[PDB]
């Protein structure tokens, strides 16, 4: 419990709404995405404006109390609700202001990723960012973000100009590469370390129709699909974009239903590029396997943005385990094969990711993101409902994660689990934590902002 | 020019963003949707907040200053810009709550739909609004609002629970049925002639994935196609919703290209319910004639939202005539696909629309919106780029209304063109018109609110 006049000034400044713990939507509004994470803030400050933000991190510090930032909720880790603190929650910082003869957006750090490309989109533009609509920006591009027009486009932060942000003192500054670079450099990969992000500004591209397909394999020709999928990837242009998802096949119409339930390959496409330039790239690596029900469209930018995954069933309950490759060796292919064929929810797919392209061509010191020279991810997303079945999917990310673990380098930031603190050093390597220790040394020097993958100052 | 008391009084008490006709951002500020409407005003007020609003309908009333209201910008009669008045600009106000357990959303009266339809989709909830991702959330509901939910949902005022409106005296208002009830009716159906509506609470439905199909037919085919469509649907299941579009073929891939750029009619078409049974209902009518280009999918409802429409193209200038038919006659169809084949301009629509369904089940004096009972919806959507061609896109739309005006009645207000403004009364009909009339003499009896189809007091 709190200093009465310390809590009277942040009353007085602070416009948003609080939510205490026996407020009545105090339940819904400490749930996030990752189902598993139950924990009690003793506060919840839903901010409305960056002077919000500021007297909440200000509130805190002077309280010390522990902080948690939140922007979509969607924290692989839970890092966005804390126990007995504070969540200084954005999900009502969601304006988006688009220039459309600039290409230029500003957008508050609260945003989810489809607000974000229906205002980019009312003007044929958009810059990348995952593939589900209702992740956060704020996680999202602190960590780097990619997704469908990665390959061609960079990651979001590769198309991120400047940024807002609210410092352990309650000060807001601005970092571009022109003012306080070194805090723009670390911000670009380096996550909530360095403070509370309240609004990015972007770069924007043209992007148009785009054709899409989706399709999926059985388990049967894996080893052929996997391997034409790597060799073809190795040398494809940066318009196409390829992503492979094993997984238990949907009851959706389109498949047979000898088929239901039963471990497939799930095929993802897109040609970022004239649509019938793509009609012809698409086809051609389509029957790598015999395609079962088979979608192809030509979509609106924004619904491709919303079109992951198929099922759309929201999942309660999350654990994933990551890590790069810079090969696919067939000894790996086998692997992610044997595991696959072990899934036991509806919900949990093992990814297969291949990015390069734009990504790769940015120099690696240029940004806080590691590991832009490994073309691969691999994805082991457990997902599922019941509770009481938490060792039995927990056990099939783990088992598979070690049985490749010996083929995997780094790690992606954003799809750590809540058990992957020790991680960091090795997501990053020595240099670029070593140099993110240096810039936490000078913008948060007592480490205030340690929910995420936290960079210790010094 | 106005008063520098009563200006400073303003600025002091706003916290949003004043834009100045001298200032960069003027002219794309000013500009809406329509490109037709060119407009140049006094001032700019971006508000960010309830007392924001507050402050600029206040300033306005004091300084007699013409106000334009602006949500998302697509007024067809070009209503939120104003010559030398102020335009009260909500877009950034676009913040939602959603509540997964009380099935409900609260959304500020600038969201644009895609906003909304990916915050109540992360909890797979939705509720009913128009089929453009980028359309204003405030003025299509205050219109009543249709779209790919409504035969089974209703419109968008038929979902909604209650609005904070902030009203020409500078008060805020909650209205709802059991609070202020006769503003409750007004503004749901009504337009923005009663105040500024700076939040809207919904009910929510639980919207899985949608079976969904878009496909392409000969107008040699097409009085087939025309006449299964309207016989069908007379007795089909409020599940089914099936649109026609009567346009130039875009060139997409899966048209064959002989057919690019020639009149077709384009058929979309979905299943609220069940994707087996949505795959065999849908089956059931895309064979009245032969489809090309056919497009066959199982979608999340926000992408099947953020879809529309096919070659995702954002024309510069617009010019709408439609309205309602109770019947739709051998002799109309012909009349439609005549005039559907000297369609000029790529981006132009001839729209054939079938409400009904739970549309037509609520009693029509329990909202300001009329028409219930007119299944079938009309509107010839002349869209263009080129400003020297205005004339013969403009004319294309008031001949074929004048060629259909035997068969059509009533209005839509949303879908009003900016020569329209007579078109009130006959749009509402009299006893609707008159009782209107009194609940604005009540609200706004000063007619401050005038930039909308328009309801004198009294
Ligand atoms: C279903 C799903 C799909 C995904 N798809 C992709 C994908 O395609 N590509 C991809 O790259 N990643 C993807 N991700 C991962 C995503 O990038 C991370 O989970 C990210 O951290 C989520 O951001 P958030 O704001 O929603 O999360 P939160 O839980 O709100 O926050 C995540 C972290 O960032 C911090 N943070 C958030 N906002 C701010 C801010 N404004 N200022 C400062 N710190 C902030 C929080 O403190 C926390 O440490 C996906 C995740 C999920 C669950
Ligand atoms: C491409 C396109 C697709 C469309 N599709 C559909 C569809 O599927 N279904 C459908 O029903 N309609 C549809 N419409 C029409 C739409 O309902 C109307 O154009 C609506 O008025 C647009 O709302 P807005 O806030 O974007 O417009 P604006 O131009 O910002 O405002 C329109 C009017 O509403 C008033 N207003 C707006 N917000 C508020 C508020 N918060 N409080 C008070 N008054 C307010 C303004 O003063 C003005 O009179 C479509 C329009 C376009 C251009």
């Amino acid at each position: 419990q709190l200093d009465p006049a310390t809590l009277a000034a942040f009353s007085a400044a602070f416009r948003g709404e609080l939510i205490w713990p026996s407020d009545a939507d105090y339940d819904e509004a400490r749930r996030i995405w990752n189902g598993t994470i139950d924990r009690r803030p003793a506060l919840i400050a839903r901010c409305t404006s960056t002077p919000d933000v500021v007297a909440a991190v200000s509130f805190a510090r002077k309280s010390g109390l522990l902080v948690a930032v939140r922007g979509g909720g969607h924290s692989m880790a839970g890092h966005s609700v804390c126990d007995g603190g504070i969540v200084i929650d954005l999900s009502l910082m969601n304006s988006i202001k688009v220039s459309r003869r600039l290409r230029r957006a500003r957008a508050q750090g609260g945003c989810l990723l489809g607000a974000f490309d229906t205002a980019t989109q009312a003007h044929m533009l958009a810059t990348p960012a995952g593939v589900v609509s209702h992740t956060g920006l704020g996680g999202l591009v602190l960590g780097g973000g990619f997704g469908w027009l990665s390959r061609k486009y960079g990651l979001s932060i590769d198309n991120l100009t400047s940024v807002e942000i609210v410092t352990a003192d309650g000060g807001v500054l601005t970092a571009s590469d022109t003012e306080n670079p070194d805090l723009f450099w670390a911000v670009r990969g380096g996550g909530g370390n360095f403070g509370v992000v309240t609004a990015f500004e972007f770069d924007l591209h043209r992007v148009g129709p785009v054709r899409f397909a989706s399709t999926y394999y059985s388990l049967d020709e894996g080893p052929q699909v996997i391997r034409a999928w790597r060799d073809h990837m190795a040398t494809a242009p940066d318009e196409l974009t390829w992503a492979l998802y094993l997984r238990l096949a949907p009851p959706l119409p389109e498949l047979p239903a000898d088929m239901h339930g039963k471990p497939v390959i799930c095929a993802m496409s897109c040609w970022i590029g004239d649509p019938h330039e793509g009609e012809r790239q698409l086809e051609s690596i389509l029957h790598a396997g015999k395609p079962h029900g088979l979608t192809k469209a030509t979509l609106p930018y924004r619904a491709l943005q919303a079109y992951s995954f198929p099922g759309a069933v929201v999942p309660d309950r999350i654990y994933t385990k990551s890590g790069y490759l810079n090969e696919l060796s067939d000894e790996a292919t086998d692997t992610v094969l044997e595991h696959a064929a072990d899934i036991a929810s509806p919900f949990t797919q093992l990814e297969l990711l291949y990015l390069g392209g734009a990504v790769a061509r940015v120099p690696d010191d240029a940004t806080a993101y590691p590991n832009r020279q490994s073309p691969f991810v691999t994805n082991l997303a457990a997902a599922w409902m019941d509770p009481t079945e938490d060792a039995r999917h927990t056990a099939w990310a783990r088992e598979g994660y070690r049985a490749l673990a010996g083929h995997l380098s780094g790690g992606y930031v954003n799809f750590m689990n809540p058990g992957e603190a020790d991680r960091t050093r090795e997501a990053y390597g020595a240099a670029k934590f070593e140099r993110l220790q240096g810039v936490k040394a000078k913008y948060d020097p007592t480490n205030l902002f340690r929910l995420n993958q936290n960079i210790p100052p010094s």
